């Protein structure tokens, strides 16, 4: 199918549209990044929502890497206050947090290990209606999560997923100047992480036209814009940012694939989006070298960015990379260490669901030899 | 903003979903056009929906244009029946005619005089909530009334819109195989339809990022394949019906332009889709001469199909209306009559609230002055 829940709104100045989908609710919580609190963009948030008619509370400076156990420590105290509405602010992290509150806030009854879920062998239960509406605001550009309906986090050490529609945001608001205070190593990173999940898409078992629609759209956006964004150019900050939610729009519909897999299953070397810029040009020769239906789908977004045949795209994201200062696998991780791990990885990553979705099915080997060929660079 | 009500269902075959949404509900009624009733279309949808466990009922032959009247007539019998789903199966006129149908079921209290409007200088009230599931299934490629909120009818002879997200239908399913039945000059007219709603709503003042990625892929998608899909290609068939949904959902969010209006205004002259595609030139001629946006625009458009410029945007619609064989106006209509309406269309044209997201604002002369130069066919 082809479905979006999410309203978006976008444009300069729209972080004050806030203040128009907080009519008609009475009490809003906002989760938010530590830089969206030392930056103002909260104080912000907040003189919106009182504009409205509504009382705010904030709970701000969360983990980087979302837990059940931190949640469940500020949970009485999003109880106590009882929202109407939930506002994200932040990273693809804050969305994701907010997302796993509104499960817990709405749903208390529910089992977490019931209705979460590990790996392809987890058997999760569906969750129930979840009825406060959730508002998702981007600070980076960027993970797509304000248009998802999956959330990631920890419980007791272990990562899990929550996937359902009902933690799909209700609104998503799209205001250019909160990512304009991305660092460029953010910037350059969750660029690269709508490349990659852009080219990922466009490729799946499941890609329709209407999520290839918006998957092209922002891959040429990313492609053309993202030198000049992470050097600080104002306009093409904003291009890249509308660009992520599209990326958002594709994956929601089309799933991600092997390389969104075999990028978190290395978590432990460095930032899911450079890992992902780092694997995606070895995942697509694989793909290609076994699948006449990938080769031909890399060689149309080729044909998009003005060129012609899956090789031109594999060095086109090659070069885009070095032109963005993208290091090897191995000047972020010495081979001793790559070696020891990569077995495992190559057998969760062939645990991942992802992979009936990747356009091959890969072998557990053939895995570890791609993850192999990654790190000998060449 | 952008956002899409409507769950789209895709792909060959995909008529037989039906079964699978209507679960949940118990008595289905179907409007559909006498071609879906003789081609055995409307029996596989009954069929479907027996299925799933529920009772159908069928109302077939519906009015080309149309009427609050003719609707009247057969209200009884579907309140009678007392459906808790509606499909709509055929044209966008079988599918606004099943829109106008749902709120007089779901809100009998309205009075369509105050719900719905003929130009900028009716005032409607707003819709209340409408709670009958609507599915569309359209067999032309297309209108893109299957995404939109939007219906036109006709009451006393006077044209009349409804406009409300509460018409908008929930579902969607595109099944190719119905479009293949289409005679050649409503598959030619229809796909101009879908080209004109692209490059119109890729120039509205209120196109965003996230519609222009829909309007961009049905405009390519149409140049390249319409004019085998007139010609009965099985594959192009399918790649303009999706396309014309795609243009659906770029005008549903940007809205239409002075090409849609003046067309409507026209329409005693002959087919919507057909007096789009003759006026479109002249149109983009008049916006790109008066707005340095629209120029611009039309040359990101002309670069997206190969070429450069305005002018390449302008001459590549020329070649394409003549290679199908779209009529000059001309040999449509003669000047005695053309010029004796011309004063009232131009009139009416600047009465539509369309105007308004056009570009360039024009003036009554000016639209005058337009109409006269599409006559003159130069
Ligand atoms: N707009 C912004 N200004 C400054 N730093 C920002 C930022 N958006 C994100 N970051 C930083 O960039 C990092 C990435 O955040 P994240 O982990 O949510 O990214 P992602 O969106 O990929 O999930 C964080 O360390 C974040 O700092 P805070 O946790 O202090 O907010
Ligand atoms: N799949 C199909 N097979 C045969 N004729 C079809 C068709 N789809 C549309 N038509 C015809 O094409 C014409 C266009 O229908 P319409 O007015 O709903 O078009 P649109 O979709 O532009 O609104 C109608 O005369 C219709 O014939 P019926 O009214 O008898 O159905």
């Amino acid at each position: 199918m082809f479905w979006l829940k999410t309203r978006i709104i976008e444009g300069e100045g729209s972080l004050s549209r806030l203040s128009r989908e907080v009519k008609g609710h009475e009490r809003v919580l906002i989760l938010a990044s530590g830089s969206m609190k030392r930056h103002g963009f909260l104080s912000e948030a907040e003189d919106y929502v009182k504009e409205a008619g509504a009382e705010v509370f904030s709970i701000a400076g969360l983990p980087a890497e979302p837990s059940v156990e931190v949640i469940e420590e500020f949970l009485p105290k999003v109880r106590e206050f009882g929202p109407d509405l939930l506002v994200a602010m932040g990273g693809g992290s804050v969305i994701d947090t907010t997302k796993a509150l509104k499960v817990f806030y709405d749903a208390p009854e529910l089992n977490f290990g019931e209705i979460a879920f590990i790996d392809r062998f987890s058997k999760p239960k569906p969750v129930p209606r979840l009825k406060t509406l959730l508002i998702a605001i981007p600070s980076t550009s960027g993970a797509g999560s304000e248009v998802s309906g999956a959330s990631v986090l920890k419980k007791g050490g272990v990562k899990y997923n929550i996937v359902t529609p009902e933690i799909a945001p209700d609104v998503a608001i799209l205001d250019p100047r909160l990512p304009r205070t991305m660092p460029p190593e953010v910037a350059r990173n969750s660029g690269l992480d709508v490349l990659v999940h852009g080219i990922e898409a466009y490729t799946t078992k499941v890609a329709s036209p209407f999520s290839d629609a918006m998957a092209i759209k922002a891959i040429k956006t990313v492609y053309r814009w993202l030198p000049l964004s992470v050097k600080g150019d104002e306009e093409a900050r904003a291009r890249v940012h509308y660009a992520a939610t599209m990326a958002g729009i594709a994956f929601l519909n089309a799933r991600l694939g092997l390389c969104h897999a075999m990028s978190h299953k290395a978590a432990w070397i460095g930032p899911h989006g450079l890992l992902n810029a780092v694997f995606l040009p070895y995942v697509m020769e694989f793909n290609a070298s076994k699948s006449d239906y990938a080769r031909r789908r890399y060689a149309e977004i080729a044909r998009e960015l003005g060129f012609q045949t899956a090789k031109d795209l594999i060095e086109v994201v090659k070069e885009l990379n070095e032109m963005l200062g993208v290091p090897k696998l191995g000047e972020l991780v010495d081979e001793e260490t790559f070696a020891s791990k990569v077995e495992e990885m190559a057998e969760k990553t062939y645990h991942d669901g992802l992979i009936a979705f990747n356009p091959v099915e890969p072998k557990p080997e053939e895995i570890k030899e791609l993850y192999l060929k990654a790190y000998r660079g060449e």
